[PDB]
DNA sequence: CCGACAGCGCATCAGC
DNA sequence: GCTGATGCGCG
DNA sequence: GTCGG
């Protein structure tokens, strides 16, 4: 983190644009610049030096000059002092509360954690759970705990049907020493792009995980995506582990490689890669990579037998999960 | 300039 | 009930 | 806010 100060600033700007301005392209612009700068192997001495990097334009360069000179950014100083902006940014930290809901709550005079607690009747289900575990969802998960969680999920899945394959993705798969949550990619031979030969494939796994008290709450749930909450079991007399966010995604088995590429991320890496795919005349989602026709319409799914096959199509050297932390 | 900026599942709502 | 739009979340 | 054409 040679350039921690700068990337924090950019990230704070990004958050402002997303949460308050609701300007998503500005948000993405700031995130891209923060990311490109975070991997720059030199301590930055000037905006000019920074502007050499792709994603860092004139406006960001001037901000980096201001920051380097004074150690702060007036624009942010002001944003921090504004009550409405500060309140909105805060409320968006609750899972289920976005920019729109946040601004709406602020209108109604609901602007603090205390306000939320006393107005639970004004929250949808997801938001109520996000509030319930607000503190816990702030905490990172040590890889040691991720490992225990992996064992539980894989073993419980095995118990439901030995043919399931559960893979832990996200930052965990990228080798990080701590994770924001647990991402599980699930497959079963009875669910392919060709046919769904069994219903409740995701339900049964979710049910089994609730049975053993691993999954504690549900934010949302469909036939292919579960989003919820889980918790490690603690021993006699031990303080409980924090509750943790868990996402489970059921992907057609013959589409595993596109799925694991997606679920491994990072999010910025995915955006970069998919953007590059477009430039190369392909479109990539978690299911397939397809050529773009002359009209700009997706063609038929190209054959894929590894993650590297995807990189090959778009003429990128293969990058291991651990090098996709952008 | 000015168009493009990745892609998609689930929840909730409006309108029919 | 459905469809489509929008909010929010995931990487 | 940044970039490519
Ligand atoms: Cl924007
Ligand atoms: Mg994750
Ligand atoms: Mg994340
Ligand atoms: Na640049
Ligand atoms: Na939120
Ligand atoms: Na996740």
């Amino acid at each position: 983190t040679l350039n921690g100060g700068i990337t924090d600033m950019l990230t704070e700007l990004a958050n402002f644009e997303k949460n308050v301005s609701q300007a998503i392209h500005k948000y993405n612009a700031y995130r891209k610049a923060a990311s490109v700068i975070a991997k720059y192997p030199h301590k930055i001495k000037s905006g000019a030096e920074a502007k050499k990097l792709p994603g860092v334009g004139t406006k960001i360069a001037e901000k980096i000059d201001e920051f380097l000179a004074t150690g702060k950014l007036r624009k942010l100083e002001k944003i921090r002092q504004d009550d409405t902006s500060s309140s909105i940014n805060f409320l968006t930290r609750v899972s289920g509360i976005g920019p729109s809901a946040a601004r709406k709550f602020v209108d109604e005079g609901i602007k603090t954690l205390e306000d939320l607690r006393k107005n639970e009747d004004k929250l949808n289900h997801h938001q109520r759970i996000g509030l319930k575990y607000f503190g816990d969802f702030e905490k990172r998960i040590p890889r040691e705990e991720m490992l225990q969680m992996q064992d539980i999920v894989l073993n419980e899945v095995k118990k439901v049907d030995s043919e399931y394959i559960a893979t832990v993705c996200g930052s965990f798969r990228r080798g990080a020493e701590s994770s924001g949550d647990m991402d599980v990619l699930l497959t079963h031979p009875s669910f392919t792009s060709e046919s769904t030969k069994q219903p409740k494939l995701l339900h049964q796994v979710v049910e089994q995980l609730q049975k053993v008290h691993f999954i504690t709450d549900t934010l949302s749930k469909g036939e292919t995506k579960f989003m919820g909450v889980c918790q490690l079991p603690s021993k006699n007399d031990e303080k409980e582990y924090p509750h943790r966010r868990i996402d489970i995604r059921l992907i057609p088995k013959d589409q595993y490689y596109c799925g694991v590429l997606y679920f491994t991320g990072s999010d910025i890496f995915n955006k970069n890669m998919r953007a590059h795919a477009l430039e190369k005349g392909f479109t990539i989602n978690e299911y397939t990579i397809r050529p773009l026709g002359v009209t700009g319409v997706a063609g038929e799914p190209l054959p894929v037998d590894s993650e590297k096959d995807i990189f090959d199509y778009i003429q990128w050297k293969y990058r291991e999960p651990k090098d996709r932390s952008e």
